[PDB]
């Protein structure tokens, strides 16, 4: 079996669709790729390293629409970009959870960097800026989150309508009410809102 | 050592806050007690069953704004309901992990029936009721969940901000314009907005 850093990867993406993060062990990796334990550990150090690997990829292979397309609307940009996180989170098993593990890197710094001139740029404050996308993130985390890991009267009436669904549209129902949140505070500016 | 279901809770909540839910075994809690683990098992069938107490214990105990106060703006509701339901996750080390992977009972369901009710008379249809009440969760959730887990310009700038903080201010933050986005929402009614 081959031992390149793609090779590995894409074994352990596998794996990890098969078994998820807590049965994703070095152990069951050397196993599926058919090469004794050593001969792995000098690619693969150990589980941490894979992780960290793993969130790199999911995002790397699957958030397109991570930084803001030149000439368009911030709103627009915040909307594509979590519905961007939304799938390429959605795309594995413990998606989220690899990725809320491992600390960014280089890579992600870069793109988070752009961002934040995009949002200064189009009129906000580095904090508020800074916020916007937090709380994007964090909603989206959440919702993410909630659907990977998953009677009285009004709650059984509305329960149908969660559950004819994947939770996406209550997801873009948020999305824009916390977009909307952010004008309302971006064009206020000094004034009492 | 005794083995009433409150002492088994607390000792088990303790042993939470010093190993973390992934370090957390039945083995483990009956040793921490100092009994046989075939005593322990006549108590506590299993790791699930002790999770899924431990989250309703974890709510019980400190999630006081549960049910809105009699005579409040459903404004002020989702943000004290929000903010005790952060401090309560935070409370305890993995919390937000032991909530999330618990399935909701009898207790909850009720709450969440108040809430919804509390939500339409205030003017919310079903559906936009349960997706605002939804929303402000994954948002909690997602934004504890960073917090309990856890150079470019613009980044090193901002950056201070959000670290000399536990992360209260960033998350008031989106709360409000969380809560705003479905005024904006709720008044509009069948106009375009």
């Amino acid at each position: 079996s081959r031992l390149d850093k793609s090779k590995v990867i894409n074994s352990a993406l596998e794996l990890l669709n098969e078994v998820g993060i807590e049965g994703l062990t070095t152990r069951k990796l050397a196993q599926k790729l058919g090469v004794e334990q050593p001969t792995l550990y000098w690619h693969v150090k150990n589980k941490r390293a894979l992780l960290d690997a793993l969130a790199v990829e999911i995002l790397a292979r699957h958030h397109d629409y991570s930084l803001p397309a030149a000439g368009e609307s911030w709103q627009s940009f915040l909307r594509n970009n979590a519905m961007s996180f939304r799938r390429a989170l959605l795309r594995y098993r413990d998606g989220a959870k690899v990725h809320l593990g491992t600390r960014p890197d280089e890579k992600q710094y870069d793109t988070v960097e752009t961002q934040l001139r995009f949002m200064t740029e189009n009129g906000f404050s580095l904090r508020d800026g800074l916020y916007a996308i937090s709380a994007v993130s964090h909603f989206t985390l959440g919702a993410v989150l909630e659907q990977q890991e998953h009677l009285p009267p009004l709650l059984r009436e509305a329960l149908q309508i969660m559950d004819s669904d994947d939770g996406e549209q209550a997801f873009l129902h948020g999305l824009e009410s916390l977009i909307r949140g952010f004008e309302v505070q971006l064009t206020a500016l000094l004034q009492i809102v």
